[PDB]
């Protein structure tokens, strides 16, 4: 079955509605699959603070997410985290790497999220997540993920400095036009799999786009990844960064697309 964990505490959020988007996503999953989420953290307003300030402010939420994710990863269920920001994964990815040293992390994101304190232009913690989990800088929440076990999927238009950090560390990049289900399967080989998704990977949703080549990933491409990873190899899934207000029609439509993308994996886990 499925363990649902939901972050509702601020972790460096610079957008207004990502805590609300996580709540609405969790509600849709609860209703579809008959679950009750474990909600962690207290909402706080978004701000443009430096990572050196936002990171300590988030410690209580990050520690609580780490503890809940550890219990779930140690048990027998599919671990599903619905997170306001990618930065929640500074707490979860070190657990995955410790418990499953052979796991491959598919980090599905329009960005590389691979800046360090030395290379960030904006100071935003959310742009430093994968590099922190891989130990290029010290988040205070551990590291241990081998860059050789991390695969960026859907990333594009990466700053040339950050792209070479990625290359030197050994992180593979599969851009949207290469991100077929088989390309992702070939990257994972026989490994167990952790899937992390930032919804900014998606092509902006003017779906009447039959005569133009998309720059982002299409929902069908994400669905095809969830269809291809064998249920017995899937460790867990993190869904992050839906920026949509509570009670908006926009959030209603967004979560319907999300449920369609994740259904192959979640349906299998609920039937395990
Ligand atoms: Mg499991
Ligand atoms: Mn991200
Ligand atoms: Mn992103």
């Amino acid at each position: 079955m499925i363990d649902l964990i939901v972050s509702q505490g601020r972790v460096a959020d610079r957008a207004a509605w990502m805590i609300e988007g996580a709540a609405r996503t969790a509600r849709a999953l609860e209703e579809r699959y008959g679950l009750k989420g474990h909600y962690v953290g207290e909402p706080a307003p978004h701000a443009d603070d430096d990572w050196s300030v936002a990171l300590p402010q988030a410690r209580e939420t990050l520690v609580a997410v780490r503890e809940a994710a550890t219990e779930s990863i140690k048990g027998d269920n599919l671990t599903v985290l619905v997170n306001n920001t990618c930065s929640v994964s500074l707490a979860t990815l070190p657990v995955v790497a410790r418990e499953h040293p052979d796991a491959v992390v598919l980090y599905i994101d329009g960005h590389g999220d691979f800046n360090t304190p030395e290379t960030t232009d904006t100071g935003y913690l959310g742009g430093m997540v994968l590099s922190g989990a891989c130990g290029l800088w010290d988040s205070g929440h551990g590291a241990g993920l081998r860059p050789e076990q991390a695969v960026l999927v859907g990333s594009r238009d990466i700053d040339e400095g950050e792209r070479e950090l990625i290359r030197k560390a050994g992180v593979r990049v599969i851009p949207p036009g290469e991100a077929t289900a088989q390309a992702v399967l070939d990257a994972v080989k026989d490994a167990p799999v952790w899937i992390h998704i930032d919804w900014d990977v998606l092509e902006p949703g003017s779906i009447p786009a039959d005569y133009t080549v998309p720059d982002g990933m299409l929902p069908a491409q994400i669905r095809a990844v969830f269809e291809a990873i064998p249920a017995e190899r899937l460790i867990g899934v993190e869904l992050a960064e839906l920026n949509a207000p509570a009670d908006s029609e926009r959030a209603e439509q967004a979560v319907a697309v999300i449920l369609d993308m994740v259904a192959p994996a979640f349906d299998a886990a609920a039937a395990r």
